């Protein structure tokens, strides 16, 4: 069994320090973008709807989609693990569907033709299931990628919303990558486990944002948008098991969970209505701490830490 019910961060997204598990997300698909899922394992497998591997052929092999890494695991278990018969672990969104899509190949990892064509049948799938799907790419690069950009676009304007890791390059100004620093794409910080000017603190690895574009509450290419717990993250792990990692790839998911979570209780919503919902609710919890956060919009923690409640 898990050694924890609800980790930190799904208490602090949550907002209750005794919360024993969580609840919602039904209907809205979360598709994975990353090295897998163990469709396995006990605290995702009633979750499991889609399974597709794009590192293997053109365009995807379907009913496969195996996790050597953890980290597509570990991400799916943030964003939407249910506790299993009642003892394992609970991510944000517990009722959410997932779409396990593996664009990161064994071993190294990931191709951006492998990313794009995922990101662009998630899409399809959007348009033609008629149903609503938050894509979560817990990776990134310096480097923009127009193969994965286009791809983003394409989804983006299906209806689809897309959240990714602001990146790990942090804590210099204008560190943020790709595909976080698309204007069609949520950049989520990391959060530690430290209050600090009565916030949570940004973690020094987590990449922000650019100054010229910063502090209006309007996201352009090159913003962090929003933060999230991303440091000393407890989740599934490929072998059925559990560990613990930091990244903003760990906060990516949190609030992928928490967008599921949000748009399941309005679910005819546009992307771009739940998008600004999370805007809005980050707003509200202004983080203070970390380098370069302050009072406002900022590049180290974008609007803020949006929550449950
Ligand atoms: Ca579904
Ligand atoms: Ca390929
Ligand atoms: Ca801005
Ligand atoms: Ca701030
Ligand atoms: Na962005």
């Amino acid at each position: 069994a898990a050694s924890q019910s609800t980790p930190w961060g799904i208490k602090a997204i949550y907002n209750n320090s005794n919360l024993t598990s969580t609840s919602g997300g039904a209907g809205i698909n979360i598709a994975v973008l990353d090295t897998g899922v163990n469709t396995n394992h006990p605290d995702l497998s009633n979750n499991v709807e889609q399974c597709k591997d794009f590192t293997v052929g053109t365009n995807f092999t379907d009913n496969s989609c195996t996790d050597r890494q953890g980290h597509g695991t570990h991400v799916a278990g943030s964003a939407l693990a249910n506790g299993g018969t009642g003892s394992g672990v609970y991510g944000v969104a517990p009722e959410a569907d997932l779409w396990a899509y593996k664009v990161l190949g064994d071993d190294g990892s990931g191709y951006a033709d492998d990313i794009a064509e995922a990101i662009r049948h998630a899409g399809d799938q959007a348009t033609a299931l008629n149903t609503k799907v938050v894509i979560n790419m817990s990776l990134g690069s310096s480097g923009e990628s127009s193969l994965i950009t286009n791809a983003v676009d394409y989804a983006y304007d299906k209806g689809v919303l897309i959240i990714a890791a602001a990146g790990n390059s942090g804590p210099k100004p204008g560190s943020i990558g790709y595909p976080g620093a698309l204007v069609n794409a949520v950049a989520v910080a990391a959060l530690e486990n430290t209050i600090q000017n009565g916030t949570y603190r940004v973690a020094d690895f987590s990449s922000r944002g650019h100054k010229r574009t910063a502090g209006d509450y309007v996201i352009q290419k090159g913003d962090v948008e929003i933060s999230a717990p991303g440091a000393a993250v407890y989740s599934t792990w490929f072998d059925g098991g559990y560990a613990t990692i930091s990244g903003t790839s760990m906060a990516s998911p949190h609030a992928a969970g928490l967008a599921a979570k949000i748009w399941a209780q309005s679910p005819a919503a546009s992307n771009v209505d739940v998008r600004g919902e999370l805007q809005t609710r980050a707003s509200v919890n202004d983080i203070l701490s970390g380098n370069s956060a302050g009072s406002g919009d900022d590049i180290a923690s974008g609007f803020g830490f949006a929550k449950v409640q």
